[PDB]
């Protein structure tokens, strides 16, 4: 392939975030060195989630996304029952003990209007808890309920827009935003 | 040997928590390689114990479970040598620097009720603090003061289930439930 | 050259420090070799705008000096894109995601009272916090703003003064002085 | 020599403390392999030290026992030059910033009323803290002012009746005693 | 699926080992959960591999087995268009830069003179070596040309005999033996 | 910039060795950003020196290329003040204890002829030994010596292959083959 | 217990050593806070088996004393079903890959002529070498064939006199002389 | 004190090495921070037997400079009582396992052929190897017996006139030549 994108995902993104998100993508069928977008998609998502992990307490957050699909699972029966919660139809992102809720984390190229509907659909069980991230900067989670302190939903959008700004530089931002 | 269980507690838990798991039943005239199931149900109360002391505050819990008899006493002397608390009968698990009590830790295979029972009942000096854990999700503590923070008991109990369902995937769980 | 300051700079100063100076210097096409005392002002304040970052909580501030020009730009335009605060016209040292500004960081030779004027005349832009800091030990900050605790910015006047010291001990601090 | 006490401190201590007792000794013209309850004493009272500067926040305080005389005194000058904080006759311990004070700690091996009365002698300046501590198991501060909080010192004095069982243990707890 | 084998094959083998097995046979549509002989064949393979290389002289091998197959082929078309060696059909394990010759590495469970058979029948360019490894302890290799030292070689046949005797203490060899 | 070729010569080559060819150009006024096929080169060329020097014996080479333009000439100084040899006229690339002489590498995208004779009308000091090597495979050196062992050299011709082929695999070689 | 021998053997030896040393006499119903005699000869005992195989070519050797007895033995089993030589009786400490013989190695207190009669009479099986070192500085080796280089030998005989210097400087040497 | 010399001396050696000497100093009643001279020469003579032991085979020296006085004496006795040679009336520097024989290692700021003569006047034992090197790159051993490589020793000289340059850079040299 040779593809401009797939070497500045490798630049771009640290390491053990590459590795997790090549895992992803061969488990399910996928090729990073072919569909680059998704390759850069997959990484952005789970440095998301793992910043989002990062901010309030620590072990406030136990981290699905990452996992290995049989694993991931394993932690969300043992979460469901410890604390009565219901399983969730989908696989889920992260989990929340201090709010007793699942988080799906979702990185938009579009308003974060249309992606929380599209998020909100799929997720028919209505306890599971949306936050959206776009680009551009711009933020959605239910009831106005943005989990986490303002200074850490802060510096995720920051590096959002860092990483549009790299593309673009190297003129791949447009690839990008017309794939999704 | 050659136990399916002795190689999944070394495949589940940390290799320190291992090692002095082994070290903890050698020294009491007990095989890791036989007697498999006490091999996890040690390994289970070790990291138990270790997470435990790993909520709340830092410097908050001093760890004697884990140590060698000799040095483990040693610490509790000192300990009510400082504080001015009665010296326990047995050996107990953790000192709360927060609470001035020691902390005798529990995780049964059947209902915390009767664990509790038997262990109020070898602990007839009634200022140690009981705490069990089950492995379904379950937890009774003395007077019920947990202690702890809610989550950080939640990420407790979500680990022993996934220990439940990682021996059951393996088929060795109705031997670990009908070892106790 | 082979000059006394250099050889204390290297010795003073941490090496991820001196290195992060040195490469500042030289994009700017200054020798830090010759120029000693710019090497020894750029490895200082520095220095100074690290504690500051790690003064008060955990990803508070976003570091914007020690990057390159480049890079450091391109978290000005994130940071502004997100927060929605106007672009500086110079570039400035840190951001507050606490207080939603940017802090440009000052350490002067003379009165505090000067160099404040020089810096607020060039950053016409009045939304930049500035705070100057002092080798005798004041410091000056916007509205009497100080942003971070009175301890954190005492370890910073404590550490500005020792390296008074050190260089006065090897009679280098009088050509430092006169240098500003 | 090959004394026991000497190996003991080697085995009891942590390295780096070891080492910095080593350099205090030889620095003041004292032997370790001679004079081992010296040894043992010094080593106690860096690990004290130590400890009470990792109680409470994180840069709260500045230590200065460990550091050789010159620097140790040149970062006096520098607290003192920026805080206002009349210069101390004798080299203290440490430096609170958050109640802007120099601390001198005791390790008295009779009781506290009698050692805490020696330091107030020579510390004629009553500006300097003073808090001591007992291996059997007390503290007396300045003030009622025991700084840290009740954790934190209980941590120091469990510690400190470790060291004395120990010491005992090998029967060179009655010619440390005799020794102060 | 819980095997027996597999958390054998994650206990006996280097975690780095593991992971390029795991790897590997993903990359070819295998599940190392499902198909635990083949994961345990992988493993074997690809540690006899890399003994084999740490065999002799330094960088006198070329290792091809455990690389990504894109790259693995990158590396031998580097090799030919050096060396001006005919390109192998299939993917060796080795090449060998003091005999300028590429190495097909095998370990089998049965007599080593089938296995040879059915590699040199595969690799009909007779210009790569063949070198069989046996489990019970035997070797064949092309023109009795066995490239490293009998010392090397007997480390690799202990390794064997050891993983031998670990399956068969867990019961687990037959089947293993069986699968081939 | 935002270029193809930047990104793969950081996803290409060693941290330490991007480091050390961005130090090289930026001290002799060259943009890696910008002009990124001689960002490629001195990398290549760093890398080609590295290993020759890896070849041999240990001490065998001493490392000029790398080094700050004035520490290098230092040691060629201290090698000639050592030795007994002419200083030469420009900077070479390494030095042999073992043959005592200097060594200028080049790596050229032409016939090695045309490049070693550039390269020893350069050096009209004939006492510096001159080993060329070519990415299509292959080497020229002074009299015939090539300094090192067979496999050694090998190794270097098939890093440079591997290169090439990276490049071309990105569409990037032809620029960078009609660059010299 | 509180013995000076005891200590003396933690702050002699390498932390590893000791733990080996732990291990092995727990697990033969050995105190080694009790028996400190046993605890500094077994310590003694595996330096010198580790440093023996640390002599000659790397992989030369294959290190038997130190693990446990079920996979030392495991061990053995593949050194004799792979090279063809005779299972010994009792367990050795190392196995020669270049003279494909087993090593029994001796460290005595007494004169080295008497040990190995007793060491020769015990292994009856005349095929396993025996190497005894003493610690006054003599060496037996069947055959006169001491294996590996004189240095090598020379090193284990200058720090098994350091080891009784440092016993002798401690006034400990004569108990563990008439230990034996 | 604050002298160029120290600073010089701290950035110009390894930081082992400057403790090594620091420690030197000290026991043996000398001030680093004042008579710096000693310092830079202490520091080269350790360095120098450094690399001294760095030649030739592994464990081939023993190192002896660089060692506390008690110590480094009793590795001498034990060498002395293991390999049967005379008992050195001053302390050595290194002992060659190769060839028997303590070294003396000197290095000068005058011709080597007095430095020699010093050396061996006080050495009146001629059983010790004598082996001086100097800044400006000659070097006398006993009976023209260099012991190392050619290579290895000119390692060695290339260093020391590195130093050398490094002093006269900084006018510092002519202070540290007319010290001896
Ligand atoms: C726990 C471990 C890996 C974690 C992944 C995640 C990565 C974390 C690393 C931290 C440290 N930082 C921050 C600075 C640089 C760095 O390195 N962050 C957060 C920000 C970006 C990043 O990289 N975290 C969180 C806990 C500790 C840790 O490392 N993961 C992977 C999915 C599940 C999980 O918990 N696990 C768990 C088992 C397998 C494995 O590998
Ligand atoms: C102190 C030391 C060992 C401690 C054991 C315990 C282990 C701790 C490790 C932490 C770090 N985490 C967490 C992430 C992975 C990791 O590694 N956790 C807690 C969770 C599971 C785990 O593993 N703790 C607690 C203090 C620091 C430390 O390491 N123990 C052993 C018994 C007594 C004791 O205090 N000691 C003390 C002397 C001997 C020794 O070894
Ligand atoms: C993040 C990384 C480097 C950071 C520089 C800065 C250094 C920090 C180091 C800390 C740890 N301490 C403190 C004790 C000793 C030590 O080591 N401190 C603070 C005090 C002095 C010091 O040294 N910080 C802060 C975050 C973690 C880190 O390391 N920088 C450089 C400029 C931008 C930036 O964030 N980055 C980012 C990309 C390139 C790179 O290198
Ligand atoms: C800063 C550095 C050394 C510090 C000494 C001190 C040691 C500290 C180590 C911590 C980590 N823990 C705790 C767990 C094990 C461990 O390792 N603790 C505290 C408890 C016992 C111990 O060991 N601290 C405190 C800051 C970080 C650090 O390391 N010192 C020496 C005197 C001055 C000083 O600040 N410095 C400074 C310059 C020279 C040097 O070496
Ligand atoms: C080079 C690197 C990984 C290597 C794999 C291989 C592993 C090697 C590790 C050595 C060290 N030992 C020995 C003792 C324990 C240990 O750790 N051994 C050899 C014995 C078992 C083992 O584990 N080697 C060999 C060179 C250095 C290295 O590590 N591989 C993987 C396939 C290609 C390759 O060269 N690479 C290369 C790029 C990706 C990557 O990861
Ligand atoms: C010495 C040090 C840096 C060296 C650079 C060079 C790098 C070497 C690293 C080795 C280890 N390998 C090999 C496997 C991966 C790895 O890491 N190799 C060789 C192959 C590629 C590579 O990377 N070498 C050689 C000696 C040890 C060392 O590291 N340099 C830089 C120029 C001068 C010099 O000697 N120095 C010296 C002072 C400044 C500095 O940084
Ligand atoms: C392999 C590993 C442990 C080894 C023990 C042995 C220790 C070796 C350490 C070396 C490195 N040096 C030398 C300098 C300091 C140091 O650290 N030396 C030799 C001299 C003293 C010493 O300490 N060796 C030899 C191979 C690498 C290694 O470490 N052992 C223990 C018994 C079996 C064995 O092979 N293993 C194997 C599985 C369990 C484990 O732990
Ligand atoms: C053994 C240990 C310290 C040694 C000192 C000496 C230092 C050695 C370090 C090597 C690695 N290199 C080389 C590259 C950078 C580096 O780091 N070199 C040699 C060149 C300069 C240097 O620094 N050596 C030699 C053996 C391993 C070791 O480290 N010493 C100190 C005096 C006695 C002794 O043997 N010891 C022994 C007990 C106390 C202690 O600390
Ligand atoms: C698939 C699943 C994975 C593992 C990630 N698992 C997810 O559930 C997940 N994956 C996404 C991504 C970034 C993939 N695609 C994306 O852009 O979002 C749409 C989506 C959502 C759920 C599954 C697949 C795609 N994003 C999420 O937010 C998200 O929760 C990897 C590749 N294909
Ligand atoms: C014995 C003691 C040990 C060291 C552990 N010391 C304990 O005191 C302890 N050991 C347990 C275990 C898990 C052992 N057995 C168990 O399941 O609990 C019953 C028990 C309680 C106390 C001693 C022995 C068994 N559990 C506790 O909660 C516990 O506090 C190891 C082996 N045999
Ligand atoms: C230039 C810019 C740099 C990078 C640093 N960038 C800065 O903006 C900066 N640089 C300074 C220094 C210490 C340089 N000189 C100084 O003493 O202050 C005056 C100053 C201010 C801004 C640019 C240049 C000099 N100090 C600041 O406070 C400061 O914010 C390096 C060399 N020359
Ligand atoms: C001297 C100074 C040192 C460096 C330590 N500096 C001190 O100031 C200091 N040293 C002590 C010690 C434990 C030494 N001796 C002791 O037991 O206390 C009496 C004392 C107090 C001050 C100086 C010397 C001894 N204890 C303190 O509390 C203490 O503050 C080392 C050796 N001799
Ligand atoms: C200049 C010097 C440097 C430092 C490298 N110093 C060199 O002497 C050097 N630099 C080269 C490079 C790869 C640069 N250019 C190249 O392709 O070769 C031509 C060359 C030779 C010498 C100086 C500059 C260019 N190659 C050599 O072989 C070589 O020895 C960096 C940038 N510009
Ligand atoms: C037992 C076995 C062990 C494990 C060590 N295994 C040995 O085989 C062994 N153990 C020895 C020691 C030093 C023990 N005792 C000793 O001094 O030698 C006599 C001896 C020999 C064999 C077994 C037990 C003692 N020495 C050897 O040379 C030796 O090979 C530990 C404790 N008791
Ligand atoms: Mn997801
Ligand atoms: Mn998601
Ligand atoms: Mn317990
Ligand atoms: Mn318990
Ligand atoms: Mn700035
Ligand atoms: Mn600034
Ligand atoms: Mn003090
Ligand atoms: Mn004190
Ligand atoms: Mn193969
Ligand atoms: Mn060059
Ligand atoms: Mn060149
Ligand atoms: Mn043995
Ligand atoms: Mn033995
Ligand atoms: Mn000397």
């Amino acid at each position: 392939r040779g593809s401009h994108m797939e070497d500045f995902v490798r630049q771009c993104f640290n390491p053990m975030i590459v590795e997790l998100a090549e895992k992803a993508m061969k488990e399910y069928g996928e090729d990073p060195k072919i569909e680059t977008n998704k390759f850069a998609a997959t990484c952005t998502h789970l440095e998301v989630c793992f910043m989002y992990s990062d901010g309030g307490s620590k072990h406030r957050f136990e981290i699905i996304e990452g996992r290995d699909r049989i694993m991931a699972w394993t932690v969300v029966n043992s979460i469901c029952n410890t604390t009565g919660v219901e399983k969730p139809k989908f696989l889920p992102d992260l989990y929340d003990y201090k709010e007793n809720r699942f988080i799906e984390i979702g990185v938009t190229r579009r308003e974060v209007h249309i992606y929380y509907l599209e998020k909100a659909n799929k997720i028919k069980s209505e306890k599971t808890h949306i936050h959206i991230f776009s680009f551009t900067g711009e933020e959605m989670a239910t009831k106005a309920d943005y989990t986490l302190d303002e200074e850490s939903r802060a510096r995720i959008k920051t590096r959002l827009f860092t990483i549009r700004q790299e593309m673009a530089s190297r003129s791949l931002w447009d690839s990008f935003r017309q794939s999704e």
